[PDB]
C-alpha cells in the first residue's frame, strides 16, 4: 500500500514499541539455542562475527551483483506503487538504481534475486546455524541439487522509498537478513492465533491499503536495521518493510523442524487465502515426506526411500534418543496433515518406497518418545544430521 495511510507518520511516531526483538552475540547462536527456544525469537545481531557468516568486500555495489549474474538478465522487479512489472533485467535495473532520487521515475524493488546459481555463492555464506537446521541441505536427497526448492539464498536490492506491506514470508518460511549496505526498516508483529486471525481476514477483506495493520494489533514492534546487522526472522511473524535509503540486502528462507506447527498454521493460510502456486514453496509436502524419512532413519536405523536413492546416499556418503517438545508435536503435525491430503495428491515424493509404512513407523516412533526428557534433548547438534 502506502495508499491511505500516512507511511511517513508510522515511520516516525514512537509509538510502535513493543519489545519482540532480542539481541545477541552470534556466538550464542547455536543449535542448542533452538532447541532450547524454537527459534521462537525473531533475533538481531549488530557484529556478524560468531556467526560464521562471510560477506563480499563492503564496498560492493548493485552492478558488481549485475555482473556477476550478467547483464540483459531478466529478473522480477515491481513498481511499489501498485504491483508487478517484471520487465526487465541486471542491465535495465542498474541503469535504475543508480538514477538520482527526483529524476527517477517509477519506484522499483527487486526482493526475489536467489542467486545460488551464479559465482557470487562461494562470496555469500549464511550463518552456520542456519546449515545446521536447514530443511534443503539436511533433508533433500543430495543427489539432487529444478528439483531441489531452489530458495536458499537471496538478494535485496531496494532504493530509498519503497515499502512493501504487511506479510507472512512462504511455506511459512524463517529467514535470515544482512544489510550489507544501507539500511531498513521493519515492523514485526507476532503471530499469535489472534494476529493470525487479523491477518487472513485483512489478507480476504482486500488488505485494503486504507489500514496500516500494525495499528490493528494490540502491539507492534517497529526496528530499525542498520549496515553490518543480521537479521533472523522466525516463522510466521508477520512484517512490513521500508527502505529509507538505497540498501543492498543478502539473506534466504528456510525450513527447520523446530517450529513445524507454526510453518504448516501458514501453508493453510495460504490455502485458504487462494495464494497463487506460483509463489508458493516448491516441493512442500514432497519436503515434509522426506523430513520423516531422515527422523525415522537417523533414530531408527531403518530406511524409507527406494533401493536406487539409498545407493546414491551411500556412495555419496564414501566419496536411544530423546527429542524435544518442538520436534514431538511438529512431526505429530506432519503425520495428521500428510494423513488428511486427499490421495491423488499427498504429493508423495520420488526417492520414497512404502509411504503407509513410513507413517506408520512414524506413530509408533512418536509413540515411544513420547516421554523424552526436555534436559536430555538438548544435545546441541540435531538429530538429523549427514543428508
Ligand atoms: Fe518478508
Amino acid at each position: 500500500g502506502k495508499r491511505t495511510f500516512d507511511l511517513e507518520e508510522k515511520l516516525h511516531t514512537n509509538k510502535y514499541n513493543a519489545n519482540f526483538v532480542t539481541f545477541m552475540e552470534g556466538k550464542d547462536f547455536n543449535v542448542e539455542y533452538i532447541q532450547r527456544g524454537g527459534l521462537r525469537d525473531p533475533l538481531i545481531f549488530k557484529n556478524s562475527d560468531g556467526l560464521g557468516i562471510k560477506m563480499p568486500d563492503p564496498d560492493f555495489t548493485v552492478n558488481d551483483v549485475k555482473m556477476c549474474v550478467g547483464s540483459r538478465r531478466m529478473v522480477d522487479v515491481m513498481d511499489v506503487n501498485t504491483q508487478k512489472g517484471i520487465e526487465m533485467t541486471m542491465a535495465q535495473w542498474t541503469r535504475y538504481y543508480e538514477t538520482p532520487e527526483e529524476e527517477r521515475e517509477k519506484l522499483y524493488n527487486v526482493i526475489s534475486l536467489e542467486f545460488s546459481h551464479t559465482r557470487l555463492e562461494n562470496m555469500v555464506q549464511r550463518p552456520s546455524t542456519v546449515d545446521f537446521i536447514d530443511w534443503v541441505d539436511n533433508m533433500w536427497p543430495r543427489h539432487l541439487k529444478m528439483q531441489y526448492p531452489k530458495v536458499q539464498k537471496y538478494c535485496l536490492m531496494s532504493v530509498r522509498g519503497c515499502y512493501t506491506d504487511f506479510h507472512v514470508d512462504f511455506g511459512g518460511t524463517s529467514v535470515w537478513y544482512h544489510i550489507h549496505q544501507g539500511g531498513k526498516v521493519f515492523w514485526l508483529i507476532p503471530p499469535t492465533a489472534h494476529n493470525l486471525e487479523l491477518y487472513e481476514n485483512w489478507l480476504l477483506s482486500g488488505s485494503q491499503g486504507d489500514i496500516f495493520l500494525g495499528d490493528r494489533v494490540s502491539d507492534c514492534q517497529r526496528i530499525e536495521l542498520k549496515q553490518g546487522y543480521t537479521f533472523v526472522i522466525p516463522s510466521g511473524w508477520i512484517h512490513a518493510v521500508y527502505t529509507p535509503t538505497d540498501t543492498l540486502v543478502f539473506g534466504g528462507n528456510f525450513l527447520h523442524s523446530f517450529n513445524i506447527p507454526m510453518q504448516l498454521k501458514i501453508y493453510n493460510i495460504e490455502d485458504r487465502t487462494r495464494v497463487p502456486n506460483k509463489f508458493r514453496y516448491p516441493f512442500y509436502y514432497e519436503m515434509c515426506w522426506y523430513v520423516l524419512e531422515r527422523y525415522v532413519y537417523c533414530i531408527t536405523n531403518r530406511s524409507h526411500l527406494t533401493k536406487e536413492f539409498q545407493k546414491e546416499s551411500l556412495s555419496m556418503d564414501l566419496e536411544q534418543v530423546h527429542l524435544t517438545h518442538f520436534e514431538l508435536e511438529g512431526l505429530r503435525c506432519l503425520v495428521d496433515k500428510l494423513e488428511s491430503l486427499p490421495l491423488h495428491k499427498k504429493c508423495v515424493p520420488t526417492g520414497i518406497e512404502d509411504e503407509d509404512a513410513l507413517i506408520a513407523d512414524v506413530k509408533i516412533l512418536l509413540e515411544e518418545l513420547a516421554n523424552s526428557d526436555p534436559k536430555l534433548a538438548l544435545t546441541g547438534v540435531p538429530i538429523v544430521q549427514w543428508p
